């Protein structure tokens, strides 16, 4: 060193560290990219929970981004803006393990409240260097340590043989622990503060903290969580250990390997991309919002099920963000459900959201689907395609997210936790997704972490006032516990949420509207009823 | 003496009384015997038409009401009183009333007849209510009502057998149909345009007539008021008429034969004493003697019949009162009271609901009970009450009313539908009942108009409009003014825009669809759940 920089120039436990100097909208920040957290879980490691890396020598490059973990690419509308801007912005790789720091520039003097990000993607897909998870603009405008880690997906991630030791289950919940070990021994070389970590995500990231929440090792590594439009419990974010061991077999003999160990070692010898190109063939129907390689109720990370777990842990000491956007259905019906595109209004009918309901819906039984389609009907007009059109889309959204938000909101709040809630009500002038499916999820990601600040992106005026508002939420939530702003009575208050009130707030250009029942009538039909029925 | 109250019918002569309503006399011929008495061998068989007589028969009088259970839960309370029998009982009952105006009209005039409720355990054609006169005077209508065998002298049956077929109560009242068709021209009275009308129990009668082809000839139209021939309680099968019967039987000391002749040796209070306890579980809204699937008076079940009928060239009018539930919930559900708010627990919701839905399997209670719950407020005394209403009512009048509407609306038929929602300023019920099953009665027939009654003003105006589509839809078959040209008209219920109007003090208002969310799930989901249990 001598002629580089002296502000970006750090050390970690495994050795020094280069960060770069970013500019955002307001001034300066300070990045660190592709830092490593573990040892290339490549070659005989395949499968296996991740192990701290090992310390480097001399000055680790911090300037770029890093591999993106191995995963599928979605093709359905190539080269259109609505889908790439998901897809893998760096070589897909399984030396993916590193993860990434802002900071604001200088570093901070007093310890400085972390925020952790965990992407989506459906436990089969997503990456922390996208645009849309860029921390400069937290950094700069609120002053906050920001982090974000690569961690394994699909069959690398979560492919399970439960009780071997080869294929133990949930590695990619495990990477994302020992980066949150990561932050506690070493985010203070960074300025921020380790007693006061906050996790957040969206999705599948959303249910990855609520699992952390309910795994014990995990509860000393964060004080806080937000969780948008997902859950740990619900439909889709775990398997069993049988559906688990069915599913990793049968992937097993796709790729041609037909003991669990000879089984694993045989999967250990075949490219990356044989596994991913089969990855989605071993779901047990035709279905949607359903991923193939999740988190398995291993009785280890997780002791019982989420459902269990929710219903009677102890949570005093818990203080929760959740929510969810206004149309979390409508995204996935263009990638399974006939009659439905993103080119045209997708109008259906009757028999098409009859059959939209067995595929959104593929663990009921004719019954269940019935009480689903009557419920979701419009007795006043039956056959009004508009209408069917946006039931299949609550019917999809309802069941995944917003009820087993709902749940997880009441089960929290009813054992001690402090609960926030809201519902994201604003679309972006600059979606390219149709005017039908309304907002969809995934975004309001772009709004919390700050985009709309970049002159650049086209944004309006107002919806660069409103991503303000919802960062200083976020922000003011990771610092206290409490997304109000302490100085500021005169704006209208965010009030927790309860059993006995069931308040929560919409977020959009209006200011905060307090409302009651989260979907209260509909979800007691998916979270009391449907149970009882599929018992029958 | 006046000839305006001499008239010949097939059966003699009959002297009738001229009576004051309070526009003008009208002339009433009350008690004409239109049956042979069904007393001592003739009880639970067919009725047989009257023997003519000699001389003048005095008409001028009520005669008895039909043997049957007299309600004492709120002894010498108005509420319940007025329901109960106003004349002696007795076996010896088959008779009914005829109100023209005064003098005899001088064109044939279209005919009402009158069909009251009970449950078809009770009722009486000379209620207080449903008294003629003022329909009558007013509108120029001749109305005629009748008496009709109750409970285990009208509907006990023996499916197969000779000397208690069944259904023997409506075969009462196809007889005086038959009756008006071949006398009511000589009280000035249209035979060509009759229209039944009738409450509850009566309305699920004339609902069978509709079904049952020989009744058919002998009416135009029909209103249907918060009843049906479709629904829970107005039909049994032919196996549990039977299973009821034998147990009646064994309870008083008795082949089908020697069976029902033992049965004939009792006194008619004998069998009312038991009556009440041959249901097969604790319920409310359900009645040991109604109308049986016999294959005969019914071909099939009511609502086998009502999906594959034709009904083109039928006009009806039906209609629910605001809060059909509310009245039987202090008959059976613990918790309630007209004595008190009767403000429930949610136990108390959970066991009310096996009570009002007696059929329910615990699946079904449960789905019953999560659907009515209202979840921002769950465990809310008032919200539970009033959702206990809710369930009762539904179940029984409300969504087989809207089932009907339907199925008689898409197959042919002209369909006029309201709810009811006028709470009477006279009413003794208390406020949370709301505007109980019944409640509409003395509106359309009237009684607001004798001013001795207490009622206001507004509700007298009322009464008149409520008179009038009534009247309108029996002189036409359309309960809308031909003369009347101001809005808003009251449209045909159709199956697709489901429109029906609210009968309260404002104008009328046009509604769509009657509870049809929470009708889909009785109607549409239910069966589907009992049946796969
Ligand atoms: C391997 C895969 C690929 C696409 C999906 C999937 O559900 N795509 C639609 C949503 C975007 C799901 C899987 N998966 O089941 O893992
Ligand atoms: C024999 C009897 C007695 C009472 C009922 C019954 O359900 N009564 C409540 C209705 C109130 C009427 C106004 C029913 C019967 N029955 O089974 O016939
Ligand atoms: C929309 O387009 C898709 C394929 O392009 C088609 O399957 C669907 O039927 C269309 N829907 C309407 C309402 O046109
Ligand atoms: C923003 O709008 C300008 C209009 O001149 C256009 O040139 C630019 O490409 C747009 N950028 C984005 C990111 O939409």
């Amino acid at each position: 060193e001598g002629r580089e920089d002296p502000q970006l120039l750090v050390r970690v436990r495994g050795g020094q560290l280069r960060g770069i100097r970013l500019k955002a909208p307001g001034g300066p920040v300070s990045a660190f990219l592709g830092i490593p957290f573990a040892e290339p879980p490549v070659g005989s490691r395949r499968f296996m929970p991740p192990e701290p890396k090992r310390p480097w020598s001399g000055v680790l490059d911090a300037t770029t981004f890093q591999n993106v973990c191995y995963q599928y690419v979605d093709t359905l509308y190539p080269g259109f803006e609505g889908t790439e801007m998901w897809n893998p912005n760096r070589e897909l790789s399984e030396d993916c393990l590193y993860l990434n720091v802002w900071t604001p520039y200088p570093r901070p003097a007093s310890p400085t409240p972390v925020l952790i990000w965990i992407y989506g993607g459906g436990f089969y897909s997503g990456a922390a260097s996208l645009d849309v998870y860029d921390g400069r603009f937290l950094a700069q405008v609120e002053g906050a340590v920001l982090v974000s880690m690569n961690y394994r997906v699909g069959t690398f991630g979560f492919l399970a043989l439960p009780g071997s030791r080869e294929a133990p289950g949930n590695v990619g919940l495990l990477d994302q622990r020992l980066a949150l070990q990561w932050v506690q021994e070493n985010i203070a070389a960074f300025g921020g503060d380790p007693m006061s970590v906050t996790l957040f995500g969206e999705s599948a990231g959303a249910a990855s903290v609520g699992m952390h929440i309910l795994s014990l090792p995990s509860r000393s590594l964060f004080h806080r969580a937000v969780l948008q439009s997902g859950t740990p419990n619900g439909p889709w974010a775990t398997v069993s250990a049988g559906e688990a061991r069915r599913r990793a077999t049968l992937l097993a003999r796709l790729v041609g390997c037909p003991n669990d160990t000879e089984l694993i070692a045989c999967l250990r010898t075949r490219p990356a991309q044989d596994l991913v190109d089969h990855e989605w063939h071993v779901l047990p129907q035709e279905s949607i919002f359903r991923f193939s390689f999740v988190p398995v109720v291993d009785g280890d990370f997780l002791s019982d099920t989420p459902e269990a777990l929710i219903n009677t842990g102890d949570f005093q000491d818990l203080q929760v963000l959740v929510g969810v956007v206004k149309d979390e259905g409508s995204y996935f019906l263009v990638y399974g459900v006939p009659g439905f595109s993103k080119d045209n209004e997708s109008l259906i009918s009757r028999a098409q959201f009859l059959a939209g309901v067995r595929i959104g819906v593929p663990q009921a039984s004719d019954l269940a689907a019935e009480a689903v389609v009557l419920h979701y009907t419009d007795w006043l007009h039956p056959e009004d395609p508009t209408h069917l059109r946006d039931a299949m889309s609550a019917v999809v959204g309802d069941h995944n997210v917003v009820c087993p938000v709902a749940q997880l909101a009441g089960r929290l709040a009813a054992q001690g936790a402090r609960v926030y809630a809201y519902i994201f009500e604003h679309r972006a002038s600059t979606l390219t997704w149709p005017l039908w499916m309304g907002v969809p999820h995934g975004y309001e990601i772009e709004f919390i972490f700050g985009l709309p600040l970049d002159p650049s992106l086209n944004y309006t005026t107002e919806e660069r006032i409103f991503a303000q508002r919802l960062m200083k939420y976020w922000t003011n939530f990771a610092r206290t516990g409490d997304p109000n702003d302490p100085r500021d009575s005169k704006s209208p208050q965010w009030p927790p949420y309860t059993t006995a009130a069931q308040q929560y707030v919409s977020l959009n250009l209006k200011p905060l509207e307090v409302r009651r029942g989260l979907r209260a009538q509909t979800c007691a039909f998916w979270n009391r009823f449907l149970p009882k029925l599929l018992s029958a």
